[PDB]
């Protein structure tokens, strides 16, 4: 498999579900300005939305849309319980957070990356931030994972975009069960290998 | 079960998918502004995001985010086909749409809802939509449904947010395709009898 990635995106949670997922994979840095490969393709040849992650499978299917490739990689070893089982509640709770990581917090960063975002906004937009923050630093209060006592793909989704916290300095103050989170999966071996396989 | 909604919210997308996975629930009609129920509970002790659509199971499970309530529902009715089996490609292209959806077209459109957007930021966002669009609109030249040729969750979450294009007045001039789906999803019984039953 190769996933399509930037340093830092999204797509960090894609790499974060391959490595716990025990897969064989290679990175592929996209450069996002310019939309090439290091070999000179147009990327918007591999991903007509041209965003990562993507994820191209050996068959050739191409997978966009970080949410689908976790769920597809997840389900792909049941064993390691990165996603409970089809009919049990547990799933549709990991689905749930899921969701609410790519609408409510991924996007909800978005206008602070995005070049057509007007300055008076930006306030606007930490504001909504300071407001969802609160919320997860509360669902983090038993300060186990997202998801109550397993590791799931909504932890690896959650780390990635709350590290964009602290990349537009919001105020993190009085968030501590966000903060033992943080620390938590940074003690996780395969997020470690993640991160200095992007230069994090 | 019982499903918060509001008319013509995206709601709208579990409601239609109650119905075509022949459910028994009724609905619950919030009110957004006041966050209040008819028998006058505060409506953030049911969900703390003050959204909706949420689902209530009957053993009191409070299922939020529409994606997950439609997986959830769709997987209880494998034979209806709205969500294909775990490990088949067909399932996770059907997530790919419900991600892009919900991520792409629904937080899409928000700011043009919200009280907190200026004036000035309305065309921006109004840009982005026409742009994605034409992209929807090329993904339904085939004209049978958004995952090919069976009906899926990812049609009634489609359809819902699509509405909003009309609702909003974007040109839809040249995107045939896009016309072609919404009167073929109207043509729907399940889809008729919830917008009848949300007054739309
Ligand atoms: N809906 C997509 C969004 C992916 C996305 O937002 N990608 C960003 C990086 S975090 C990107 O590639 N931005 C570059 C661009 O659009 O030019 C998903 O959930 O995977
Ligand atoms: N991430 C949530 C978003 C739900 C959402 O945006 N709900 C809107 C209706 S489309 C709502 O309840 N708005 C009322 C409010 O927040 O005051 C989901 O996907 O279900």
């Amino acid at each position: 498999m190769k996933l399509f990635y930037k340093p830092g995106a999204c797509s960090l949670a894609s790499h974060i579900t391959l490595r716990e997922s025990g897969k064989d994979f290679t990175l592929v840095s996209v450069d996002l300005m310019k939309k090439r490969l290091e070999n000179g393709d147009d990327y918007f040849s591999v991903n007509p939305k041209g965003q990562v992650p993507a994820l191209l499978l050996d068959d050739g299917t191409l997978l966009t849309e970080g949410v689908a490739i976790m769920q597809y990689l997840a389900d792909s070893v049941p064993d390691r319980q990165l996603l409970a089982p089809v009919n049990s509640i547990s799933r549709y709770k990991t689905i749930e957070w899921l969701n609410y990581i790519a609408t409510e917090l991924h996007k909800g960063f978005t206008p602070l990356f995005r070049p057509d975002t007007p300055e008076e906004y930006k306030p606007t937009v930490r504001a909504q931030l300071d407001k969802k923050l609160q919320y997860v630093n509360e669902a983090l209060k038993d300060e186990h994972w997202i998801c109550g006592q397993r590791f799931t793909i909504a932890d690896a989704y959650l780390f990635t975009v709350l590290r964009w916290a602290y990349a537009v300095k919001l105020n993190l103050e009085g968030l501590e069960h966000i903060a033992a989170f943080m620390q938590r999966m940074a003690e996780r071996p395969e997020v470690q290998d993640a991160l200095s396989a992007e230069g994090l």
